[PDB]
């Protein structure tokens, strides 16, 4: 499945995607993505239409 990511950083905010067996897979990829650019926030998820949220 592919996932999105919207990213509300203090600094960079953005959307981007991944593909992933499933969310809690997609969840570890994104949150190392969030980490490796600065970004430590609030997560959410939304499985209605497959998106991660984080927010700074």
């Amino acid at each position: 499945m592919t996932y999105k990511l919207i990213l509300n950083g203090k600094t960079l905010k953005g959307e981007t995607t991944t593909e992933a067996v499933d969310a809690a897979t997609a969840e570890k990829v994104f949150k190392q993505y969030a980490n490796d650019n600065g970004v430590d926030g609030e997560w959410t998820y939304d499985d209605a239409t497959k998106t991660f949220t984080v927010t700074e």
